């Protein structure tokens, strides 16, 4: 969850 929110940024 961490890198996949971090991506949408």
């Amino acid at each position: 969850l961490a890198a996949a929110m971090a991506q949408a940024l």
